[PDB]
């Protein structure tokens, strides 16, 4: 049996693999792959920046693809934004 | 509606609040609280480091607790490790 934290991380892994297995290297999310990822998995405040802008920022080692480690940058920024908004809703700030 | 990615993040947030709401400042996880988190939410290869060792690593500003930002360090390291180990055995 897995813990909720373990199942959450495996879910994030499955989301990445969903788009990394589309073509080419199995641990590479290419520009067009990331576009479909943003439109399907991400909310509007993430989408508005566009796939081209996100791809350029996420491609840390500049190899023309997004690996899982680079993908976590997007995941964490979403997590922070989600937590920040929920914190601002519980408190009438 | 919520995407699979959004739900996973909410679960992670819920996991942190589960231990931060125990006592004192509700936005802070203390040493005993972290030990509880590690023993309940984390796999063996993560636990083997030690609760005291993990706490010193996570409490980077040394205010005596792990806040949400510091907690994400653990989440990131666990995520990388889980992915790496999922492609083994
Ligand atoms: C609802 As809260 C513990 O993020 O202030
Ligand atoms: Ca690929
Ligand atoms: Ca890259
Ligand atoms: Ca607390
Ligand atoms: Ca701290
Ligand atoms: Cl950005
Ligand atoms: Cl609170
Ligand atoms: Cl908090
Ligand atoms: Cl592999
Ligand atoms: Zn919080
Ligand atoms: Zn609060
Ligand atoms: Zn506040
Ligand atoms: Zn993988």
């Amino acid at each position: 049996a897995l813990t909720e934290l373990e199942k959450a991380l495996n879910s994030i892994i499955d989301v990445y693999h969903k788009y990394s297995l589309i073509k080419g290297n199995f641990h590479a999310v290419y520009r067009d792959d990331l576009k479909k990822l943003l439109e399907t998995e991400c909310p509007q405040y993430i989408r508005k920046k566009g796939a081209d802008v996100w791809f350029k920022e996420l491609d840390i080692n500049t190899d023309g693809a997004v690996n899982f480690q680079e993908f976590l940058i997007l995941v964490i920024k979403m997590g922070v934004a989600a937590h920040k908004k929920s914190h601002e809703e519980s408190h009438k700030e």
